[PDB]
């Protein structure tokens, strides 16, 4: 009766619940979570919804391994089985369409940057719609209405890509370190630009000499190579995933002929800089004529898609 | 009178000449021309065409270093000053379409790979033409008639980004080095397959496991960071990099209406290796619906489109 729908990843759990508004159960329930929770210790509770009537939601999240502890109390779940499996898109859709139909108590749940500033974005008859999922890799849904859609393609650099090369340039022990260390370095200092070869704008073919002409171009040059600190490739490998992904989106959008291009994806959810990069990349292919949208229960989607199915 | 034109990179010299069917300085410069040739000693010949009218043609390759030497007998051309420079891009179109109307001494010079084995591609009406240039990165050309085109797309995933990365993974001195490293790598080691997700087909939205669902996706994980070898990541490098541009390529067919994309670029001389991996990753995108195309002449068109801009 206390409805939830679980989002299990590789390493982690997403879970949304429903708190209706019996009330010592669900109390005594919540003293235990937080036994744990403050166990963990050594902005979920920013995105609580209250006062929607379904037919409040409290978003968490928890390492699959803190999950059998629950009974007592997507990939990931065929392999904790050691219930019945839903596909995480289908969720991611389901969910995705439902929040944005409710709102964020009051407030906007997709927004946008401004140019930067972060500025909101009515989206309440989003059909058609484009999502770009970036996990470990990145797959592009064509949205067309609430019981339509698939996936039109996708790309292989997704997250995955690149933490798993700045593991392999940097020795960083987890996605965050790249993140921060990704945001002390300059690219420029691995690739090639424009003007490293013009010496400017390549003006003939409408290019500017600050576009990037080779990831890592410069890279090849032993020189630039000792050069490189370690941020700038971690800043140079996430540059380059950015900018591929939005020229795919970009060129799906025109393809699909769909005006409104989202990003979402566990890849999203530490940082802003990786929203940020896109914004900026889906702004150059597109030469503004279209703008990066983004949600703020970005990765609790699948969570509650999975909370819409459940049997009665 | 000799009549020639010559294409200068960074490091490289690519030209063309005609031989007129006098006789003696003709000769000797050709006898001196063999000496720093047999210098150097510490396919060019194959691709001489013979018997053709220009209201033969012989190419060659040599350092930019050795250039001056000839007197007394592109980008690189600005620096080497220390003529009248043209555009690559515009000396490669019409290179390009000059032979490809010309043939190959009655043999052709556009083939593709029958599915492999190589095989020949009537290229005689070739309007309109994609032709997507590898070099540091990847221009892509929308060609509608010897008088019309333009740069309708790019991707910073080209050469420069390959060498840039490989010697940043193996330590290899060279681009034939990683080639052949690549040659002797597997991908897999370093990337993610649809299966290693789903265990086999994501069949709900048509993805086989044998697809990559991330591009070194599987680096993430420190075991299989040690277990990777040199080989396999100059394997992984160039992988991601083919199916990267093959779907931008197959992208960019589809919104302009183009069903014949032809590769070329500095990228695409020392091995067919590249060459193959772009025939599997267009068929891959295109589904089949697209053959990847190539030239014999690859790498010496910016050379002859010089050559024909001759004022007389
Ligand atoms: C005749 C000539 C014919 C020619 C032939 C062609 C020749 C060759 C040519 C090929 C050419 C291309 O293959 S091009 C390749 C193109 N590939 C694509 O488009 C795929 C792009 N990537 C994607 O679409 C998406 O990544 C996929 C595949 C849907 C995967 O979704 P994702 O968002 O990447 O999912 P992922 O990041 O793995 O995360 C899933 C969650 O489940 C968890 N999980 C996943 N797997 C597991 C597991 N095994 N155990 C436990 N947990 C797991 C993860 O941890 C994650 O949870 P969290 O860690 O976030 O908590
Ligand atoms: C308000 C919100 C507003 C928003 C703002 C946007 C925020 C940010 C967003 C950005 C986003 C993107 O920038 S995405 C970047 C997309 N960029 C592109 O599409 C460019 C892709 N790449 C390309 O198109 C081609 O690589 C390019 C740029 C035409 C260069 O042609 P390439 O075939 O790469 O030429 P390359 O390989 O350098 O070789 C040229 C020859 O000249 C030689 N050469 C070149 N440079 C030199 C030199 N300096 N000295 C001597 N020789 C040289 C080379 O050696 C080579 O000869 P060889 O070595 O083959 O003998």
């Amino acid at each position: 009766s206390p409805w939830f729908g679980m989002d299990i990843g590789g390493t982690l759990v997403k879970l949304s619940y429903f708190e209706p508004i019996e009330q010592e159960e669900v109390e005594s329930l919540k003293s235990i979570r937080k036994y744990l929770t403050s166990n963990v210790a050594y902005r979920d509770v920013h995105l609580e919804l209250k006062d929607l009537t379904l037919f409040n939601l409290h978003f968490i999240r928890f390492p699959t391994q803190d999950l059998p502890t629950f009974i007592q109390m997507g990939g990931g779940a065929y392999k904790f089985e050691k219930l019945h499996k839903l596909d995480e898109l289908d969720c991611l859709v389901k969910g995705l369409l439902y929040i944005d139909s409710v709102s964020f108590n009051g407030q906007a749940e997709c927004y946008y940057f401004a140019n930067c500033q972060k500025m909101p974005f009515n989206l309440d008859d989003p059909y058609p719609l484009l999502v770009v999922n970036i996990g470990s890799g990145v797959s592009i849904l064509a949205v067309h209405s609430k019981d339509n859609y698939k996936r039109v393609t996708g790309t292989s650099l997704g997250g995955g890509t690149f933490l798993g090369l700045c593991s392999l340039l940097t020795g960083c022990e987890s996605f965050e370190e790249a993140l921060e260390m990704a945001s002390k370095g300059d690219s420029t200092q691995a690739d090639k630009l424009v003007r490293d070869i013009y010496g400017g704008d390549y003006e003939r073919f409408g290019l500017p000499g600050w576009a990037v002409a080779s990831s890592f171009g410069n890279m090849i040059y032993k020189e630039k190579r000792e050069s490189v600190s370690k941020e700038d490739l971690a800043r140079a490998t996430l540059v380059t995933i950015t900018n591929n992904i939005g020229s795919v989106a970009r060129m799906c959008a025109v393809n699909e002929k769909i005006n409104r291009v989202v990003f979402v994806g566990n890849f999203l959810r530490v940082n802003t800089l990786s929203m940020k990069l896109l914004a900026y990349a889906l702004d150059y292919w597109s030469k503004g004529q279209l703008k990066a949208l983004f949600l703020e229960h970005e990765g609790y989607f699948g969570a509650v898609g999975a909370l819409l199915g459940l049997p009665n």
